[PDB]
């Protein structure tokens, strides 16, 4: 409360840790479904069915222009990605199972990164 400073954790290298787990998110194998912004023009019901559409590339502009205040606001965007994937597409579809396996991957890192 007022006057009453909780510690809080040293933050000053989250930006370059979050950038480091975008870029392994990235360049991952299974990453091609969400490089790019959905062709919202060419995908039959993504406009209406994805209220906020997210992709990496979106996410890095963001980070390289000061959008995200805080660690836990990037965290929002990626799992939106994967949420957004997990709505649109079968389980077992390709772009499914690459969503799922994203998750994955993203989750360990943001727990071995930042969960000291
Ligand atoms: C996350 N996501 C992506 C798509 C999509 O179209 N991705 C790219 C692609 N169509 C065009 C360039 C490479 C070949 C495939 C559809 C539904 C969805 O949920």
């Amino acid at each position: 409360s007022m006057s009453v400073k909780k510690p809080k954790r040293d933050d000053s290298k989250d930006l370059a840790l979050c950038s480091m787990i975008l870029t392994e998110m990235e360049t991952h194998e299974d990453a091609w479904p969400f490089l790019l912004p959905v062709n919202l023009k060419l995908v039959p019901g993504y406009k209406k069915v994805i209220k906020k559409p997210m992709d990496f590339s979106t996410i890095r502009e963001k980070l390289s222009s000061g959008q995200y205040p805080n660690l836990e606001t990037f965290a929002l965007d990626v799992r939106l990605v994967f949420d957004n994937c997990e709505t649109f597409n079968e389980d077992d579809s390709d772009i499914g199972r690459a969503g799922h396996n994203m998750r994955k991957y993203f989750e360990k890192k943001w727990t071995d990164t930042f969960k000291v």
